[PDB]
């Protein structure tokens, strides 16, 4: 079957590049059950604290390029390089929390510690994939490190997140000390609630801060964890948490050797413990 | 003869789309730094600004909201944006409400106007007599958007003992509780344009991403074509000038000028007969 094109740009524009669409699999049209939204959105208020007196900056007269950025001091250090990618040491299973410089900082818009809040930069397609229903996958190739999208969708508190019928698109923010707050992607959501789950996973989440450093709303950042081949699907490890539930209702078909949800994988660890 | 020195390239730190230069050929005054340049409105306190998304009065549009089927453009209030993005008033204030990330239309529809920021080139000045002011780099039709009045929100309450009030800029709310933006601690390019008795700018106020009544945001378009090195500037008000008057005088130079000493003796002369 031919891949036609089926939308020039799911976002309408709101991002820095389009994100076009394509179905060569099935007559699946362009998903439009939900809003396309750029930005993470509120529904009830979520009281955010914006209070611009309550931000952490620094007072760098360069680029943010030092170890004197107290911006990256709130990070240990700026993990980004003079290309804007993670760093190589960071820590890809245990991330660090990113502090980007903000508004109340006397460095420049384009400091060396600003990836996240400049948007994205690569070419991504939402297609249908074979097993998984939509995907994405890149248009070009992605050298380690690189920001690729943020985690977008509507805010809501863990009780809300409870009452909520589908949860395929809910994202937990695991938020430790006190208030526990979600990012659902269902009815709210950018290219980011199409991403699909892969035991062998080519992005990883990061969580980050940029204009606001109210702790219970880390915004979700979606990093290349090594380098990506043109037309390649991304993934990241949706963790045990949801295949410990989701694996009774369906199991992984991410088709790698290292799988570790499929039927055969459940059906070894069930076998073993008895 | 004195020369005119570029003193920074860009007093906004690359936080606008273009960037906007100060220069002085008049005098020593260096670069003004006794404020923080933001290129949106900040908050000191809780405002919160409700931006619950389904609560957004929002258009359904198809096409690039040219129609007049747009209920965005309905919902706007005496004024409207031509195909170029100027806008046109009947002359009650007008009021725009912009699309949003509610509508169905693309970002780049025509109603994006004010959103879509600085276009037109600013430089920072300085003035013979009326301090720093902001002037035109290019021919301005009339019409056009120029920049927005940006600062720190504050209820009026609070606007009412702030010490400097030089960059205080009511908004007037007709329903509901009075806010006011403080552009004096923080502020954008807007805070350095002066009170023209001939002005070439008007403040209209706009909503965009969200329609909390209480913080409509101040945009300024030219009201007329404006050229090339023209110092911008919009009438402060006579509320503002009754107070001020008393501490110093309009020195715009214009012979259409209300508030200097000689047409305030005028004006009581008038009263007077
Ligand atoms: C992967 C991850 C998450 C996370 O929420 N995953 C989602 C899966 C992906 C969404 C796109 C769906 C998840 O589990 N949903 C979920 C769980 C249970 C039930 C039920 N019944 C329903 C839905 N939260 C963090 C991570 C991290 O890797 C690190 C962190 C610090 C950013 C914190
Ligand atoms: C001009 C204007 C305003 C407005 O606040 N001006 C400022 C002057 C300019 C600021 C840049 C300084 C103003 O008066 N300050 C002020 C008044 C009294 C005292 C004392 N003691 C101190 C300071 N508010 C609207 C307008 C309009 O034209 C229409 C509107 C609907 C947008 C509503
Ligand atoms: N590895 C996987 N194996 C099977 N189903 C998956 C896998 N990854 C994602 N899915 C499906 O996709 C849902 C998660 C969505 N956020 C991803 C987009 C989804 N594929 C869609 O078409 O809307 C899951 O709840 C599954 O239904
Ligand atoms: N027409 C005017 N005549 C005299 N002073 C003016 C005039 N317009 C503005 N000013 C001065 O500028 C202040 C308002 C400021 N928002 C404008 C920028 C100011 N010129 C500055 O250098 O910071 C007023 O309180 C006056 O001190
Ligand atoms: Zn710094
Ligand atoms: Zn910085
Ligand atoms: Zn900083
Ligand atoms: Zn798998
Ligand atoms: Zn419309
Ligand atoms: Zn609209
Ligand atoms: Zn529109
Ligand atoms: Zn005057």
């Amino acid at each position: 079957r031919t891949e036609k094109i089926i939308c020039r740009d799911v976002a309408r524009g709101y991002e820095n590049v389009p994100i076009p669409c394509v179905n060569g699999v099935d007559g699946e049209p362009c998903p439009e059950d939900y809003k396309y939204i750029s930005e993470n959105c509120e529904t009830s208020t979520m009281n955010i604290d914006r209070n611009i007196t309550h931000l952490q900056h620094c007072t760098c007269v360069d680029d943010c390029s030092s170890s004197n950025c107290l911006c990256g001091q709130l990070s240990i250090r700026c993990w980004y390089d003079k290309d804007g990618r993670l760093l190589q040491e960071f820590n890809k299973i245990e991330p660090p929390l990113i502090f980007e410089c903000n508004q109340a900082c006397s460095c420049w818009r384009n400091c060396k510690n600003r990836v996240v809040q400049s948007g994205i930069k690569v070419r991504l397609q939402l297609y249908r994939t074979a097993k998984m229903g939509w995907g994405v996958r890149a248009l070009q190739t992605i050298p380690q490190g690189t920001f690729i999208c943020e985690y977008v969708g509507e805010l809501i508190s863990d009780a809300e997140a409870d009452v909520r019928e589908d949860d395929s698109y809910l994202f937990d923010l695991d938020n430790k000390d006190g208030e526990v707050y979600c990012i659902d992607a269902r009815y709210y959501g950018n290219i980011s609630r199409f991403i699909n789950h892969l035991c062998d996973p080519n992005i990883i989440p990061v969580r980050v801060f940029m204009l606001h450093q109210d702790l219970r709303f880390p915004r979700i950042a979606f990093f290349s964890s090594r380098d990506i081949r043109t037309g390649e699907e991304l993934g990241f490890d949706y963790g045990d948490r949801f295949w410990d539930i989701k694996s009774k209702y369906f199991t992984c078909q991410c088709g790698s050797e290292k799988c570790k949800h499929s039927a055969e994988a459940i059906a070894l660890e069930q076998s073993r413990l008895a």
